[PDB]
């Protein structure tokens, strides 16, 4: 099912997506009331792009990925049984192509996404990575999508949530925000997290923090292999010696089999040495050295 | 040595001060650039008053209390030796008259603070107790302390930490925000809550948050009685089965030798429900009844 018709293509959320599916190789069409220089941009890669709103627009579209059902495209692609997609679940289906590193947690997805997309850059990757719905690729020279790589929020208020398939998945934290997706009720939240970890593959890998005392409680229902880390004792990647000069944070990874790493980040508080303590995860158990480790650190803002 | 005397006892941080002052049976004075209702109900209350800034204000002042070095009551002060205190200082020594109820952690103070006077108010008790620096007594119709109760946060980056007095204190959490406050080093910040704990009686009480793993490393170092809570299996007072029923959250809370009691809160996050849970320890240990306590979490907002 070659051809993908975006309604509203001109959004902020929805060019990003786009311009990976053309870096896939699909067929990518898209419609919105104005010329902008982002469709113009689609265009330059392959989009094709109709700035009307009308049936025929929809013509040929295989899928329709949109962000109001009165809309005639939308209409059109229904009352022709094509599937009519939420943006939200396309961006999840973008995973599938990539060597996907989902970032989850109630708690610092945002921050750790980042820290991991500066990481691998460090280290030449040039990764794609999505935080607030946004594709993103910072300072690249290509389409969104060239890299192997995808780093990407896994947001469990998401419909989405659990049809990711990362490669790796982290889980800073578990939180309460969120009960109501879950009927309200927090133990349905906790058994969602065991669900979305049981979407690795058997040789995937979860990246838990077992400073949280609700990821430690399902760490054991977890038939995947697993990194643990955190300020506890018991961690299999532990900060020690935390210590401060200016506005930078300086601490000493442990990690199994390896001499310890003194690093640093730009931003306080001991939540930011536990981002970096998973970004260290991740990027040890891709083969990243640790001058790109160290340097992707220290870069970020 | 009975007569203490406010450089600007007009201050929001300083009347509060001087009302416990007057409370305890201390002769008090102040003077303050302009005459205010908050001057006024301090000398209804037997305050004297002056509304200039002149060294004969300070006159028979055997400690002065202050919130700028070349004023003259101030340098009269020092060069007559007489003992130069600032506001903190002073706010931290009356708690050396009440049952203190010290609330540290670096975060959840202001929350956790509120609480147990929301509890202990339910439970007939009218405390005093401190946010951001001044004093406050819900709805009383007495002078500040008037209550056997004082309930204050109790601040790591604050000079007059280790001087605190308390009957009783909580750790909710440890955290690294103010590493500069000693010397830009996390190991040297954690052991001055352990040094803190001890500044309770050996009949004092500790009340831990083992949800922390920097306060679950330093608990085995606390010499006095502890009390742990969280929702970690092992703490002894904790809270299962969340749940959320609108803007309200539910939860049943687990004591040694008591029944389960539900109770609920309206605010939303785990956070908030380790405030209630220390809330509900340091009421327990009180005599408080189920009734107040219920009562007082589910009334704040
Ligand atoms: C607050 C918000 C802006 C955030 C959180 C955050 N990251 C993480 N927060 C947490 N839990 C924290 C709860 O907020 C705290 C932090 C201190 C140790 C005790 C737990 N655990 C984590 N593990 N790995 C990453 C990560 N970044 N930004
Ligand atoms: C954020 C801020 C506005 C705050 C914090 C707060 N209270 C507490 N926070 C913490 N740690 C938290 C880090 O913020 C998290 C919360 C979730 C479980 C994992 C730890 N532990 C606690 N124990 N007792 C009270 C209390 N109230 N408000």
């Amino acid at each position: 099912i070659r051809r993908i018709h975006f309604v509203g293509i001109g959004g902020a959320g929805m060019c990003g997506i786009a311009e990976v599916l053309l870096n896939l190789g699909y067929e990518v069409s898209g419609s919105d009331l104005k010329a902008s220089a982002v469709t113009e941009r689609l265009e330059k890669f392959g989009a094709q792009i109709f700035i009307g709103h009308q049936a025929e627009n929809a013509d040929g579209a295989d899928v329709l990925v949109v962000s109001n059902r009165a809309n005639p495209e939308v209409a059109s692609a229904l009352e022709r049984r094509i599937p009519v997609v939420p943006r939200a679940e396309m961006l999840a289906e973008l995973m599938r192509y990539r060597h996907g590193i989902a970032v989850a947690g109630t708690h610092g997805k945002t921050t750790t996404t980042s820290l991991i997309a500066s990481v691998f850059a460090a280290g030449g990757l040039d990764p794609t990575f999505v935080i607030g719905g946004r594709l993103n690729a910072a300072g690249t020279n290509a389409q969104l999508g060239a890299s192997r790589y995808l780093v990407a929020e896994a947001d469990e208020s998401d419909a989405s949530f659990l049809h990711l398939q990362p490669m790796v998945a982290v889980v800073t934290n578990i939180d309460a925000d969120h009960m109501a997706t879950y009927g309200g009720d927090f133990n349905k939240l906790k058994k969602t997290f065991v669900e979305f970890l049981h979407n690795l593959p058997f040789y995937g890998l979860a990246v838990m923090c077992v400073d949280d005392p609700v990821v430690r409680e399902i760490l054991p229902q977890i038939a995947r292999p697993t990194v643990t880390y955190g300020l506890s004792e018991d961690a299999d990647v532990r900060a020690i010696n935390i210590r401060q000069e200016g506005m930078r944070t300086w601490f000493t990874v442990l990690r199994p089999e390896r001499e310890p790493l003194d690093v640093s980040v730009n931003m306080p508080g001991l939540h930011n040495v536990l981002n970096s303590l998973a970004t260290i995860v991740i990027a040890t158990d891709e083969g990243i050295s640790d001058e790109a480790i160290v340097q992707g650190l220290s870069g970020f803002q």
